[PDB]
RNA sequence: GUUCAGAACGUCGUGAGACAGUUCGGUCUCUAUCCGCCACGGGCGCAGGAGGCUUGAGGGGGGCUCUUCCUAGUACGAGA
């Protein structure tokens, strides 16, 4: 809580190139989970993940004081991956993240992917980082890698930590590199609630439940929301406190904090993929400006 | 199965019969002399008599293959 330090990131990297034990290894290296730790690639729900560890959708993430002595707790998770085909959530679901990893390949080098996506961090105005992965095998010499960049990688070589997810330096810089570089998301402490919804959810027993990070205005435990369209779950019910496991207690959230909001008029489709324009009592005076989903080539005959 | 005799259908024939048209029936003799072959011996040679142990020309036998897993789902790949 408070909009003390503290910032918004998501991974981002080309496919194997780490984005799973990375993603996990530097969480099994401060607490969360005693024994049973991340296994195979945190996030690895829907359990259809597991096998093809080919990451699908994996946010949530919840920590607290990693920081030496400072913001503490402070580091909304995204393990949000790509390469070609989900470009969604490291889109509009990661654009709540104010600041992506940038953990290139030092293996096979920089691809279209990372030349990709840093095309998107770069004008949609977040704080970069680099980091070389697997450093372990032979060739990975974060030296050259880098060089491509620092030439052809956006910014130089600032660092970008080469530590590598799996095993390695477990990447301790994060919480005292990612920490300084990247700020806070704003605050808004006397305005009305306009929080904006990430991705979402089904209901099948407790209703829909559609995580997000808010810019101002606490949705305590009974709070009449509204998302213009119609806007009718109201009576609120929690804010949603994410966690490493699975949902948790969780008091009240405010601006910035990426919880969720459930409760109150489950059905299927009436927030979107998102969105949430704003709460009660004169909130936002806009509509979060969102963007769009999907509808390009390569289709389908089923 | 088809090539016998018995029998019937179809058709051909005035008729007995007939048809690479079908249909059911319907005795398979097989003591080996020689070659060949498989094993096993008899005489005898091996230029002193016998008792053991072996090399090997040479010849035969044998030679098949799939599945998961490791280096690694790494090189390759812009993913699967
Ligand atoms: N030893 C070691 N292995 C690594 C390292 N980085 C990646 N790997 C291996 O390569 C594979 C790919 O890493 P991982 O981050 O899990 O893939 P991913 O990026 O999350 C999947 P996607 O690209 O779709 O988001 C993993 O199975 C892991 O074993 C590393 O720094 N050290």
């Amino acid at each position: 809580m408070d909009l003390s330090r503290i910032r918004n990131f998501s991974i981002i990297a080309h496919v194997d190139h780490g984005k799973s034990t990375l993603a996990d290894r530097i969480l099994e290296l401060t607490h969360a989970v005693s024994d049973r730790e991340m296994r195979e690639q945190f996030l690895d729900s829907l359990e259809l993940e597991r096998e093809r560890g080919i990451t699908i959708k994996a946010s949530a993430v919840r920590v607290t004081y990693r920081a030496k002595d400072g913001e503490e707790y402070v580091f909304h998770l995204i393990d949000t991956p790509g390469h070609v085909d989900f470009t969604y959530e490291v889109s509009r679901a990661l654009a709540a993240v104010e600041g992506v990893l940038l953990v290139v390949d030092a293996s096979q080098g920089v691809e279209a992917e990372t030349l990709a996506k840093f095309y998107m961090a770069l004008e949609h105005g977040h704080v970069i980082i680099p980091v070389i992965n697997k450093i372990d095998l032979p060739n990975a010499r974060p030296l050259e890698v880098a060089l491509e960049v620092e030439e052809v990688l956006g910014l130089p070589a600032d660092e970008a930590i080469f530590a590598s997810g799996k095993t390695g330096e477990g990447v301790e810089e994060i919480l005292e590199a990612i920490v300084q570089r990247i700020p806070p998301p704003k605050g808004d402490p006397e305005a009305p609630l306009k929080a904006l919804i990430f991705d979402s959810v089904y209901d099948a027993y407790q209703g829909v439940i559609p995580y997000l990070r808010l810019f101002e205005g606490r949705v305590r435990p009974g709070d009449r929301i509204r998302i213009y369209s119609t806007g009718k779950e109201f009576t609120v019910d929690k804010v949603g406190v994410f966690t490493p496991q699975g949902l948790v207690a969780t008091e009240a959230l405010e601006a910035g904090e990426v919880g969720w909001l459930v409760a109150a008029i489950r059905d299927i489709h009436d927030v979107q993929v998102g969105d949430t324009i704003t709460l009660a009592d004169r909130p936002t005076p806009s509509p979060y400006p969102g963007f769009r989903p999907a509808k390009p080539v390569v289709f389908a005959g089923l």
